[PDB]
């Protein structure tokens, strides 16, 4: 069948035999993809919100996949995003950021814990969270230069097309398999958690996605699609735009 039930609610959905997302459903449908390349590299994008959550994940990719390196790309600093890394490192992975989501992560962690532990209403949740505690990545690049990884000649093109869900968020495309993992500044539907978003920015951002070459789009929360993906948020973006003025 098409997906696998995990510990603490993580479904890790097949899109291929070398491609899955795994969803942490606990913590608001997040999203991760896990790639194998053909050199035995596994490429996680993203992360589940905070340690359990990862740990489930790696015993997966450990059971299924035995890879023999891990590389880890933060999409950006919110706990989807930089959430993984502590389990990550522990696990021998390779973790990786842009220089502004670690500069981010760092100004995020100075914050009181336990009041913005209250966002969430279920009690084992903010224990989770609180049980948690969130480092940048290991190894950054620029932000505006981003990175190719070369996996033995496969490519993976992580790159910033400007603010829009937040102000480091960056996109990573797979052109072997034309797949871009999109992450939460892809929103076909309605834009969600504004605290970090450039709403002004959002669309032009949205647009230069239109550049990739995508038949799988995948966002940072819900189900994936196609490019239309892309041109749903542009849309979605602009009404946002619209009230805003
Ligand atoms: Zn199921
Ligand atoms: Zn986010
Ligand atoms: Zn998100």
């Amino acid at each position: 069948s098409d997906h696998v039930d995990l510990p603490y609610n993580l479904t890790a959905t097949k899109i291929d035999s070398d491609v899955f997302v795994v969803t942490d459903r606990d913590f608001c449908s997040s999203n991760v993809l896990v790639a194998k390349m053909l050199d035995g590299t596994v490429v996680i994008v993203s992360s589940p919100f905070e340690n359990l959550g990862t740990q489930t994940l790696m015993d997966w990719v450990a059971k299924t996949m035995k890879p023999k390196k891990v590389v880890a790309i933060n999409t950006h600093f919110h706990l989807d995003g930089t959430g993984g890394n502590e389990i990550y490192k522990k696990m021998g992975a390779e973790t990786w950021s842009s220089d502004l989501t670690k500069q981010l992560r760092l100004e995020e962690n100075k914050k009181d814990r336990i009041k913005a532990a209250e966002f969430y209403k279920n009690e084992d949740l903010k224990r989770r969270i609180l049980s948690s505690h969130p480092v940048p990545a290991d190894n950054v690049f620029d932000l505006k230069q981003g990175k190719v990884f070369s996996f033995s000649n496969e490519l993976v093109e992580v790159s910033f097309p400007g603010p829009a869900h937040s102000p480091d968020n960056v996109v990573v495309y797979f052109p072997k398999k034309k797949l871009l993992f999109g992450g939460c500044m892809i929103k076909p539907k309605e834009l969600g958690y504004l605290g970090d978003a450039n709403v002004k920015a959002w669309p032009d951002s949205a647009r230069r996605l239109k550049k990739f070459d995508a038949k799988i789009v995948i966002p940072g929360h819900g189900e994936w699609g196609g490019p239309e993906m892309v041109n749903k948020t542009i849309k979605v973006a602009e009404k946002a735009v619209g009230e805003m003025r």
